[PDB]
């Protein structure tokens, strides 16, 4: 599922991510956007052998089994497959682990480079919250 601007932020509030350890949903909403574009079914395979999945492009090395990623570990106890569901409901409980581990949203290299420090409210503007 290729999402909606705004269709993503209503999703990600309904499930818990609007001032989710203090991010704004804008920065939720730059990431996925710099990360995936805002579909669900991207996938992205880095040197390491390891492959990031779905709508904010999470790791197969720490976070989530695909089955091919050695010395792997699964700390959100998911097959990854489950984070290109047109449901996000999985990527978003995974997401909430991501950024509790400790370096927050900096965990996404995209929102780090392209959305920390900017006007991330624009990326919300319109949208019925
Ligand atoms: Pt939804
Ligand atoms: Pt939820
Ligand atoms: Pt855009």
């Amino acid at each position: 599922k290729v999402f909606g601007r705004c269709e993503l932020a209503a999703a990600m509030k309904r499930h818990g991510l609007d001032n989710y350890r203090g991010y704004s949903l804008g920065n939720w909403v730059c990431a996925a956007k710099f990360e995936s574009n805002f579909n669900t079914q991207a996938t992205n395979r880095n040197t390491d052998g390891s492959t990031d999945y779905g709508i904010l492009q999470i790791n197969s090395r720490w976070w989530c089994n695909d089955g091919r990623t050695p010395g792997s570990r699964n700390l959100c106890n998911i097959p990854c497959s489950a984070l290109l569901s047109s449901d996000i409901t999985a990527s978003v409980n995974c997401a909430k682990k991501i950024v509790s581990d400790g370096n927050g949203m900096n965990a996404w290299v995209a929102w780090r480079n392209r959305c920390k420090g900017t006007d991330v409210q624009a990326w919300i503007r319109g949208c019925r919250l």
